[PDB]
């Protein structure tokens, strides 16, 4: 159960950030001697209370959703990677055009458009694209910006090879979308240049 | 992925009622028309806020926590356990006297505790104890209360076996804590009587 406990941790990790800023924000406003920040704290509650969901409504579609069959609108999964986007620096550029998409592909492009976006810490843009043609749906996220970067257990989790020192977050989502992608009979591909990434996945449609 | 994958739709459930109920808290401040509800709005925020931030210091540790070696404290064991009881029915009893408790004892217990308030939806007492002796740690915990039973799903998942047709979520908690406990080389049990259940884990300290 070591894999599953890591995604566990992932997953508390991220939601982690918007609820202790939830109840700080309300701390603030019961505190007699902060009522100087009351707008601010009310603010931060609202607003990470909308990043949450916006985690959560992402998290179980890219996560949480189980291999049995299933179509999903390519413009609602649009709608779950812009609201990831919304909390981070880079943009978004969907460029899938509206059509249904089974359940590997959409929980394949969720993962792809948010380690695209991981891996502009400074910025960017990270550009979707993804076809159904010749009995495949591929799937490719380009990431352009200063620095853009698969880190090591990235690549590694990618691959489906061990973390063997790096973060386990970011391992964890990697292998996760590698053991789905393999599970359904496709293949994972990246390339790397200066300040760009890609990653790239065909499942069959 | 399938274990993992279920395990994140668990933990999504979990966290989206409370989540819900911020955002929708917030709607009712913002609406010009439920003025009437300001308070038991801006109540709403500030209870599913604390209740968000109880789910996710336990998930944190009953789901999230690595094989890796480490001790707990039973004490900060009982405030998580503590914290999950307050948003339910039954009532917790946690009897383990203060003392330090290995990882594998701490992942178990706190799974123990809430499949053991799980099983009282209609209220009650589980007891939680919790004994090193005999180069072992062994923890029980006792549901009593009226209808108190362990779904078949639980069952299941408590033994190991795949889940056949019930619900995904307390399924992957028990095989989740049937893994970790057989990994690390101890047993669970099993009690069921009338409007009572408990559960057993030993494993080595
Ligand atoms: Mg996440
Ligand atoms: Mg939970
Ligand atoms: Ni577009
Ligand atoms: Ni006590």
């Amino acid at each position: 159960p070591d894999f599953a406990a890591m995604l566990a941790a992932r997953l508390c990790h991220d939601f982690i950030s918007p609820a202790s800023a939830i109840v700080s924000g309300l701390d603030l406003l019961e505190d007699p001697s902060a009522q100087d920040m009351r707008d601010d704290a009310m603010n931060l509650i609202a607003s990470s209370a909308r990043k949450l969901a916006d985690l959560l409504q992402f998290t179980r579609v890219a996560f949480g959703a189980s291999a049995s069959a299933e179509n999903f609108d390519s413009r609602e999964l649009e709608k779950l990677a812009q609201g990831v986007f919304a909390h981070v620096r880079p943009t978004l550029d969907w460029q899938i055009e509206p059509q249904a998409m089974n359940k590997p592909s959409s929980r394949a492009v969720l993962n792809i458009a948010q380690i695209a976006a991981s891996a502009l810490p400074a910025g960017g843009v990270a550009t979707v694209k993804g076809v159904a043609a010749d009995g495949r749906f591929s799937i490719i996220a380009d990431a352009k910006g200063p620095r853009a970067r698969l880190r090591p257990e990235v690549l590694a989790g990618l691959k489906g090879e061990p973390l063997a020192e790096g973060l386990g977050g970011p391992w964890v989502q990697a292998a996760y979308l590698n053991a789905l992608v393999r599970a359904a009979g496709g293949q994972i591909a990246v390339e790397i240049g200066e300040d760009r990434a890609s990653i790239a996945a065909w499942v069959p449609a």
